[PDB]
């Protein structure tokens, strides 16, 4: 057949430049995702809720990503279509309205829209027209695609024959409802020469700029020029999403984001002189658009319906949120105009950045590097006599090999212990490893393998003897749960991901679990991934952070609590809630330097990204003062720091160790380690 030949020829030119593509990891959402979402959120569908297909024209193969490249490409592509819903839902019904898509590459979001058959688009099939625009070469091969593939010419209005052949191979398709032109986005000139060619000046149409991450390879003024060159087109709209470095090019995420990028040699550079949201806004007021509304993308996921999220999460299996977070603030949304009569609903508006604070320098405590390549995340660890022991984990694989690590002052030497037992625990990450029986056992308490697979067998490892032994197991199974030895050499365990009690009490002696929930209105909720410690001296416990099962909030209060050991009802009472934004944490770990000063360590927030200054604190549970232990510059900068999936250990220095995340496909970072030594 001589259309399918065609087709296929220009099919795999595509795809030389398909993978590894923002257009391949919307195939994957378009596979996974869109058939598990009710209407309101899968953008494709036809009349007798049968999901349609686009993506598959440009890019046909099963696509597959992690299942956060994949939750933030779903807020990726619910980042353009909220934002043109605004826009079409408040715009007039009669005036024409022109989406522009700015180096569109083969992004089909045109014929997802115009598509009579779906009918999650209705209000796109009437008065919404679309302009294509990018380098020559790829408008050809898209066009050649355009044409011959039937059901992409049907929306559009050109004629579906399989005995009909188009072979001009032109840069340039004109329709009622679409047309592609060409141009090199680096040529200012030639892009004003366009906009009016193509009558965009025209003060009745509504026109709709699209950057989506292509200003943003382009040189800081190489892409002003195109925002600018827009804001002389009467009643326009312009959407930009793209890369943010908010802390600087040395933030963790932010270090691997541009090395990735360098290397693929496509550098992101933009992102270099507008680092955070508010420099977005001052560039587009600055450049002609006078109205802007911006936030990044956590912001456009808190923005949700609870009925959207509760689908989202129960589409694939997700449990790398410390990841999440940070990708989530390294992207922005920016939605400008530059006529006054558009509004942002509440519907669609951000709430503006509450300014940060300045924390007073701690004068006892600081920073100094400490290798203890681990070289692996998520397991747990804690002392044993004189020795240290780490278990579980994954690196990126779960193991469940158990290390005794030799702390020292520059450097932590590591052992592999050889299990003595037939019988060992799965290989697992984000349980609990306890000391008990006067340091002579150690006690492993849920995790999970993948997260569908929450565990609920427990066991006990005995040092003398080698030995693994499964002791009771959890009625539910539970990770991401915190723990820490009690005075009477029981083990408190809170929250997790979880269907149990929000807290319990492990008697080691008496071999069984306790529901010790206190009787607050705090511990409605499973707490995920909080820091909780326990001091002896001062006869008190701390409970801090922490996130909640809708993956969405994350509490902010620090608890202290009390723990009566005579008393088996309530065990546990809370003494008092201090509040402040920068305990609102998920992924950390806490613990005493003092009975009078709480190390607070690393995690994700949903608030913004920890610099320098806040990633490591301290706190007086008393005074209620913050004081900020700073990082240098140089561990900031030339080591590799990762905040996520560490652990604390202690033999007046506690050492940072483990930890690493894989940065949404931007490559993988591991935490070298750190110590937190008394000044001199």
């Amino acid at each position: 057949n001589v259309k399918q030949e065609r087709r296929k020829k220009y099919a795999d030119l595509a795809i030389q430049g398909t993978n590894n593509s923002s257009i391949a990891s919307k195939r994957s959402v378009e596979l996974l995702y869109l058939p598990k979402l009710s209407s309101a959120n899968n953008f494709q569908m036809d009349k007798n809720n049968k999901l349609l297909e686009y993506f598959k024209f440009f890019v046909p193969k099963k696509i597959k990503r992690s299942p956060c490249i994949n939750r933030g490409y779903w807020l990726r592509l619910f980042a353009i279509r909220s934002r043109l819903n605004s826009i079409i839902e408040q715009t007039p019904q009669d005036k024409k309205i022109v989406v522009v898509n700015l180096g569109c590459g083969y992004d089909p979001l045109p014929f997802q829209l115009l598509d009579t058959n779906n009918i999650q688009s209705q209000q796109y099939h009437d008065r919404v027209s679309f302009i294509d625009i990018d380098y020559s070469d790829l408008l050809k091969i898209k066009i050649e695609l355009i044409k011959t593939i039937p059901e992409l010419s049907k929306i559009i209005g050109l004629s579906e024959d399989k005995d009909y052949v188009d072979d001009s191979n032109v840069d340039f398709l004109t329709t009622p409802k679409y047309l592609a032109r060409p141009c090199d986005l680096n040529d200012s000139k030639m892009f004003s020469t366009l906009l009016n060619e193509c009558q965009l000046y025209d003060p009745n149409v509504v026109k709709v700029f699209v950057a989506e991450v292509s200003l943003a390879y382009m040189k800081p003024e190489r892409s002003d020029s195109i925002i600018e060159a827009t804001s002389k087109m009467e009643n326009s709209h312009f959407i930009i999403l793209e890369q943010l470095i908010p802390k600087g090019p040395f933030e963790p995420f932010s270090k691997q984001m541009l090395a990735h990028f360098k290397r693929n040699d496509s550098p992101l550079q933009s992102v270099l002189k507008y680092n955070t949201i508010e420099s977005q806004v001052q560039r587009f007021n600055k450049l002609g658009f006078a109205y802007v509304n911006v936030g990044d993308m956590f912001q456009l996921w808190e923005s949700a319906d609870e009925a959207t999220k509760k689908e989202l999460l129960k589409v694939e299996p997700f449990d790398e949120l410390e990841e999440f977070h940070l990708f989530c603030h390294h992207y922005v949304l920016c939605h400008a105009t530059n006529y006054k009569e558009f509004a942002f609903t509440q519907g669609f508006l951000f709430d503006r950045s509450i300014s940060e604070i300045n924390l007073t320098v701690d004068e006892d405590y600081q920073l100094l590097e400490c290798e203890c390549p681990i070289n692996r995340k998520f397991g747990d660890v804690d002392v044993a006599g004189n020795d240290v022991f780490y278990m579980g984990g994954s690196n990126p694989y779960r193991v469940n090999e158990i290390l005794q690590l030799s702390i020292h002052y520059d450097k932590i030497d590591m052992k592999n212990i050889e299990v003595s037992s037939s019988e060992v625990p799965v290989a697992r990450m984000c349980h609990t490893f306890t000391t008990i029986s006067r340091n002579n056992q150690l006690l492993l308490i849920g995790g999970r393998k993948a997260p569908h697979q929450g565990l609920s067998d427990n066991w006990i490892f005995d040092m003398k003897t080698r030995e693994w032994s499964m002791i009771k197991s959890l009625s539910h199974t539970r990770f991401r749960h915190s723990a820490c030895s009690l005075p009477d050499g029981n083990v408190l365990i809170l929250g997790g991901v979880t269907e149990g009690p929000a807290m319990l009490l492990y008697n080691v002696t008496e071999e069984i679990f306790k529901d010790v929930t206190p009787k607050d209105e705090f511990f409605q909720n499973s707490l995920v991934s909080a820091g909780l410690e326990f001091d002896p001296v001062s006869k008190q416990g701390i409970i801090l952070g922490g996130g909640f099962m809708d993956q969405t909030t994350v509490s902010d209060k620090a608890i202290i609590f009390k723990y009566d050991a005579e008393n088996a009802t309530e065990p546990i009472t809370v003494i008092k809630k201090l509040q402040h934004p920068l305990f609102q944490r998920y992924g950390s770990q806490i613990k005493y330097i003092t009975p009078r000063k709480l190390l607070i360590v690393g995690g994700t927030s949903p608030s913004g990204l920890f610099d320098r200054t806040n990633s490591i604190i301290s706190l007086d549970p008393l005074s209620e003062t913050l004081t900020s232990i700073p990082i240098s510059r140089r561990i900031w900068e030339d080591h590799s720091l990762m905040l996520a999936g560490f652990s604390l250990v202690s033999t007046g220095t506690i050492h940072i160790i483990g930890g690493g995340a894989t940065c949404y496909g931007f490559g993988s970072v591991t935490n070298v380690g750190l110590k937190l030594i008394a000044i001199a």
